[PDB]
């Protein structure tokens, strides 16, 4: 996957993105099977004050997630996921869950392209990843945090 | 609903990001009858000249507005928003209407999550926000600009 | 089109990040025709160390291009299309393909708007070009660069 995370400068600790990026990518990796390499994190920070609710400037303590993810999945999973991020976010920024807003966008995989090559569809990342080349399959090997 | 909006650094004042916030906020409750507190504008700045359109660098003028929605509106509502995005926009920010491109996405209200709670069908915010917790309720009613 | 660029701060000088602009709006109008100026290439930097891959802290070199298009064309056409970003911007960057991720979203054309303008159903930018102003045609043939 691809998570945009939408976060004020300095919120996070650079030990803190770090946690929130393995929350989410545990998450990812746990209920879809897909491996640790596949999902990216990508924090986009912004001067506080940035963020505008029902028209009212806020603080540094929002978080918006924006999930890209390939068609496939169901309601049901996405659900699950979901919560997942908002729950274990929350735990690994140590911010109220009622700061965290997550939204799921979804792709027909054959628009995807993840590490220069198109995506397979879900559940079939295992073949997929096994007929990558020798040297594509060792750098996205190196892409795992235990 | 999350609007990204995509400007250059200084281009807009405090005050003037307040207006654009108003003014986007403003219609998306007016048309959608959404609450007011449940619509998020988050700047996105960047240098003047991050900006290319046809292969062109340009000025500091662009702004992007990206609407994250909910399904189930119909085409002639959301066509009715964007226009009226542009024109409040053009307004707030004393810009010209060319310079101004806004694209609306729509998800399942299933995988779309607001201060921690998962979003309702559209026109039931109402039961969904009474179904909410006392103190949700209070957190989301501070957002209410005015 | 709107392609968002998410990079690394620095890791594309000006000269290189016009040459990526430069590649994506050739890509988009030599596969759909439709014209230079509706090409918009909107990058967004972020310190390096912001991007995580399997939970591993990464350098400046990763790029992710989200492209934001109308519907309407085949999958055949936009597999065509994603792959010329991989290979033109991985020239013009000077960067490995395996750092390069390209998503295309896609919406009615019916809630989109470019200029300020309503866009039209792909392959119809002839004639909704042909159809306002003068002003507006003019400004929009400022935004081409043929080079």
């Amino acid at each position: 996957p691809v998570y945009m995370v939408y976060v004020s400068q300095d919120r996070l600790t650079p030990s803190a993105k770090h946690a929130v990026a393995k929350a989410i990518t545990d998450a990812h990796r746990g209920l879809t099977g897909t491996q640790h390499f596949l999902a990216q994190v990508n924090f986009q920070e912004q001067p506080a004050g940035n963020v505008f609710l029902g028209g009212v400037q806020q603080g540094g303590d929002t978080i918006f997630v924006h999930g890209l993810h390939r068609e496939g999945r169901s309601a049901d999973l996405k659900g699950q996921l979901a919560q997942r991020i908002v729950d274990d976010v929350s735990v690994a920024a140590e911010i109220d869950r009622k700061h965290i807003w997550v939204y799921f966008g979804e792709m027909p995989a054959q628009q995807m392209v993840d590490y220069g090559r198109f995506l397979p569809q879900p559940g079939h990342e295992g073949e997929w990843f096994d007929n990558l080349s020798s040297d594509e399959r060792a750098f996205m090997e190196t892409n795992v945090d235990v």
